[PDB]
């Protein structure tokens, strides 16, 4: 219609003008996708004034560099984002950053831009929706029936992470996921003929996706809407809608890679506007008829949400227990005193691997906290991430699980597991979700892990086999750089618990988290229960395990090296050296403590030696000398590897004694002191 | 035949016995794949006594946990690996580590185990072979005509990196790549029905691969050999051979996930041996008839290599220039004085972004060093990785390039680009190959990058847009943790050149490298030519740029922050503070210098402040105080971001002055000093 065309032109020109004002950014895909964005948002249920409505449809822009398009949609629909914000596109401190950030942009469900992530986030949103609906929906009470709409480009389809997630989403028959491929035959290097000639459609059919092809997505918004209708009929397959578009549609440079990621020339913008009936002298024009048309859809959606609120109230009357649970989750609140389920240990209990302590924690807290779900990337019997008696998340048609299940079989797909976890957290409803693999292969998922931190999502990696302690699998499996990498990433809690109490503290942090992803570095090998550990002390991230007034040295250690440090203390005593021991199960949590608390753990006037069997990077924040492993490991029985590298009570004692001698007659201040 | 069956049983039992002796490891896939390994090695051309013969067929075990199978093959064929080594499987210091390592295992082309890597390495070996053959082959001189055989499992097929590489390998029509899928319907979590139900075959057809299906790969070695013959007829498609096998074939626990990764029970091993005609009381049995049969094939292969050597000698007679070039490369030697092509700059030259300096270096050295090839992951016009006038590596049938081309269009496939680079280096012939992306997205390829370091491959990442200096794309694009991560990985040179001379030094290191991967962290933004820089000094990794006898402080910086440090020196002079400046373009290279050299750069008795606009991790090796960025970045014009975070001459000067005050009346020793 005339107003549809005008809306599409408005979107296109807002995006182009935003890029022009910044003299930076990507106008091509916004021009090519504005018809589809118009059609999809008209089909979506959402409330610009309540971005957290749990039964909203979700939209994810996986091709995040097209975000001038997303921002234009959000402005036009009256989210908390204005034309003045668009005018500050890509400007320092603005609400319109160069790639969409869920923490900064109202209506941005996730942080995208790194290619491949958004579509996987969409799989996770759709996974959560299916699980949520199976958990809460009752006859006559469709509490959850929302869709997940994803836009993606060729770039996302080239990134392996999207293949992983698309395979898994097809396997999981996620019929409320509808993704749209911007099939514009152009990427940054030029035509896709130079690097991307696969039959995408045949590939997606091989995953079990439904396909709808829209041959003229530059203009045929009727076919785009019909493709959504068709997709919604196919309740047991995610759908890929092939949008054949011209990148930069309308531009003089349409269909060229130059329109991909540079501002258009001024004269190009003038002819765009004139051909579409706009004033070439005007920027950021918003015809009131477009606002009005969009406001009609908002009003209708707000009435749908109003009715949903009444449906929820009637739900709480009919299903008081489920209803109260749901309200609690939508309030962002864990069950009262849920943490009384955390296992507690004493020094009289047996040695246990922290992977096994983790299993035991999950077995106790999963029954108490329904919003915990999680899985493993094909390492369930090694990470120990499933609680006996839970059922797998599977479409019931397979006979292998149900959508009400709580345990996800991710397969050998660490990267997509990371990004799917981000989408599950993004869904909301207080989901506290986790994913298991070996610590060394969390690195396969770095692209997503970093976005967990940037997005402030409380996801949890259950990262077992944390060190040379795993033994025979050898240096291809043994972390060296991994903790340093993730500790150097802002906003990642990297817990390396030493024993049962510390593992309960780690999970207490990970589950209570609302804005910080967690990585739990867990052992293959057994560790003793420590004298002096508790959930309370370990919850401070770092704490004095063995207090030694008159210490000649303090040894600060994590995980499996805390027990080693305690054994070294006994060797040192025989050498006439008095040591204290600090356990530092999470450096981030410790960092957040008060300066006085931190100085009580790492005081002035005593040399401090760190001990952790991987990179020494970062450890100078907490120590004067560092005993770590800065070379790759070895394939052998773990105790022999530790002996080889002198991570023995005697080897630690030797380096502690050298540290005491090194600082003899020097003044020593806490590593916590800084010049600035 | 009878001896074929006996060889297959020998292989199976060597593998099972190796796992049994270690009481650790994976017997299931070795049992299921021994028939195929027997058939493939019989088709392969190789010399156990010359593992570097450049026209050998290559074999890659992508499912590296099956390496008891690889080791058994290598022992049986008389590589420098014995039955005594097998008996030390997974034992500290042995030549039979738990996953195959090219540095430790004769006949292991690459380091595998991390799933997905090997098949991508195979794509790279096959890419190099195609390029090598196109470069050197002449009529009547098939210098290079070898195949690349890869075994892989379901796990590798689930990992996104293999999808990337398989898409690209199909695009590249790599007809000498033959991969074999162990289709045994089992992974660690159980049946593949729980997580991996895609139509693998249809997917591979969608990439343009040829398919051969072997329905009984437990016994039909005739069909496996015929599938190789068929694959070799299809010269314009890589082939996937579907091997339908029983995991753990023969074991009481065959076809169960328990046979995947745990030693078999002793009684199981007894019945294996009895059913196949072996002595259940005997371990590591090697029937001499199997040795003999295998030695016949070796002798035939050695005669093929002998004839190849004569073909090469005749080649050098007919094509003296090409022949001498080829001999030089097979000797591992760069062209004499190739480095005289490196650009050199003075302080009178204009400011240049180090990405552009990189382009200029490549434009000068590519014509001089034919063994340089490389590409970009769809960022060619942003990384600036193509030299004008080179042609792309493409099958000529596309019209878009030729296999003699030297520039690879990797598409948006960073992880596979990493692992393909490892395979290109693994091919040998002195290939010095590179791959461009933004530094922040090198992290997508961490799984492969770590294996570059562990494998000692001289690959090069051309990693542009290294910091907040890139500006508007914002925090999803700006590295914070990235250098710390890779610097904390053993054996990665992480060059962050400050100017033209330093960028030439970085490439001199990267191209001369034979055992160390390089990451070149390069700027989007322009940087000045520094007074005091040179290729000679920067080649030391760290060097005194501005010497100040009587320094009150030394500022050590890298890349874009070296110019900042020099500007801070001028501010400090006005505040009555004398500073020196150290440039540290590669910490690893610097670390390898003599202790006296390093102390001349970072002396005792002077506080040292580091300045680098990302994580402060690692910097305490070189400084007393660290000025870095330990939070995510921001979307804005780069100079405004630097101002926001006070990476300005005044902000650096302020922190330098606080550092001088902090150490007033303290004794200061070089950060290079250690207690142990
Ligand atoms: C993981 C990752 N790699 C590389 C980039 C850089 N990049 C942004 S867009 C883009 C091109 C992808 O092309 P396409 O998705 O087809 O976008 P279109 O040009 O059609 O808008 C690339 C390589 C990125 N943002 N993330
Ligand atoms: C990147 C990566 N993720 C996880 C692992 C752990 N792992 C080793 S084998 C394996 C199972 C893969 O199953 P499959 O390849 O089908 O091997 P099969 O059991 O049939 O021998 C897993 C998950 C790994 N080695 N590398
Ligand atoms: O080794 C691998 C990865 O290649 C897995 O098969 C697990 O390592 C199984 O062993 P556990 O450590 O769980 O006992
Ligand atoms: O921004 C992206 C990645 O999303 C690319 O489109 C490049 O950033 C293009 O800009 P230059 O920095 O090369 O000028
Ligand atoms: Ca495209
Ligand atoms: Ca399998």
């Amino acid at each position: 219609s005339s107003v549809d065309q005008k809306a599409i032109s408005t979107i296109r020109l807002l995006a182009v003008d935003a890029v022009a004002a910044a003299n930076s950014g990507h106008p091509g895909a916004p021009l090519g996708l504005a018809p589809a964005a118009h059609a999809v948002f008209k089909k979506m249920r959402f409330n610009p004034k309540d971005t957290k409505w749990i039964n909203r449809d979700r939209f994810v822009l996986s091709n995040g560099c097209a975000c001038a398009l997303l921002y234009s949609m959000l402005v036009l629909y009256g989210y908390d984002l204005t034309v003045e914000d668009l005018k500050k596109f890509r400007q320092l401190g603005s609400k319109t950053p160069g790639h969409p950030e869920n923490t900064d942009v109202p209506g941005a469900e996730v942080t995208t831009g790194p290619l491949g992530q958004g579509i996987c986030n969409g799989v996770g949103i759709a996974l959560a929706q299916a699980q949520f609906a199976a958990t809460y929906n009752k006859p006559d009470f469709p509490i959850s029936d929302s869709y997940t709409y994803v836009f993606l480009g060729d770039g996302c389809l080239m990134e392996g992470v999207s293949s992983e997630a698309s395979s898994l989403a097809g396997h999981l028959q996620l019929g409320n996921l509808i993704a749209f491929w911007d099939d514009n035959k152009i990427s940054i290097d030029g035509s896709t003929e130079v690097a991307f000639t696969e039959d995408v459609i045949a590939r997606y059919k091989s995953y079990g996706w439904h396909i709808v092809e829209v041959s003229d997505a530059d203009t045929d918004i009727t076919a785009i809407a019909a493709a959504i209708d068709e997709a919604k009929k196919v309740t047991n397959k995610p759908t890929l809608v092939r949008l054949t578009t011209t990148i930069g549609f309308g531009s003089l440079a349409q269909g060229t890679h130059g329109v991909c990621g540079a501002p258009l020339k001024a004269d190009d913008i003038k002819q765009l506007k004139t051909k579409w009936g706009f004033n070439p002298e005007e920027s950021f024009a918003v015809p009131a008829e477009v606002t009005a048309s969009y406001n009609e859809h908002v009003a209708e959606n707000q009435k749908i949400q109003q009715q949903w609120n009444e449906l929820f109230a009637a739900y709480k009357q009919k299903y008081p227990e489920l209803g109260a649970e749901l309200q609690r989750r939508l309030d962002g609140k864990l069950p009262e005193n849920w943490d009384k389920a955390l296992p507690v240990y004493t020094p009289a209990d047996a040695a246990v691997a922290t992977r096994k302590l983790s299993e035991i924690v999950l077995s106790k807290i999963i029954p108490e906290v329904p919003e915990i779900i999680g899985g493993s990337a094909d390492l369930t019997p090694s990470n120990l991430t499933k609680a006996k008696g839970t059922v797998d998340f599977q479409p019931a048609a397979t006979g292998l699980g149900d959508y009400s299940g709580r345990y996800i079989r991710y397969g050998v797909r660490e990267h997509a597991m990371g990004a799917i976890m981000n989408g599950i957290a993004a869904f909301g409803a207080n989901y506290k979700n986790y994913g298991g693999t070996f610590l060394n292969f969390v690195s396969y998922a770095a692209g997503a892990v970093r976005l967990s931190a940037l997005s402030e999502f409380p996801i949890t990696w259950v990262a077992t086999h944390d060190s040379i302690g795993l033994g025979e699998d050898g240096p291809t499996h043994q972390p060296i750089e991994t903790l340093a990498h993730f500790r150097a990433t802002p906003n990642i809690s990297v817990w390396r618990p030493a024993d049962g109490n510390e593992t309960s503290a780690a999970y207490k942090s990970a589950i209570e988290s609302t804005h910080t992803p967690h990585i739990l570095a867990l052992t293959r090998q057994n560790l003793p229960q420590l004298e002096g550990s508790s959930i309370e002390k370990a919850s401070k991230g770092g704490y004095t395990l063995v207090q030694q007034d008159k210490a000649d040295i303090i040894i600060v250690a994590t995980g499996s090296e805390v027990s080693l440090a305690v054994d070294a203390l006994k060797v040192l005593e025989g050498q006439g050296i008095k040591a204290g021991v600090v356990s530092l199960p999470d450096q981030l949590t410790f960092d957040k403590q008060s300066e006085e608390y931190k100085l009580s753990v790492l005081p002035d006037g005593v040399p401090i030696l760190s001990v952790e069997v991987m990179s020494t990077f970062g450890w100078s924040k907490y120590s004067h000398q560092q005993f770590g492993l800065n070379r790759f490991g070895a394939s052998g029985k773990a105790p022999e590897i530790f002996k080889l590298f002198e991570f023995t009570p005697e080897g630690v004692a030797e380096r502690a004694a050298k540290t005491v001698a090194f600082y003899k007659g020097k003044d020593v201040v806490s590593p916590l002191r800084s010049a600035f």
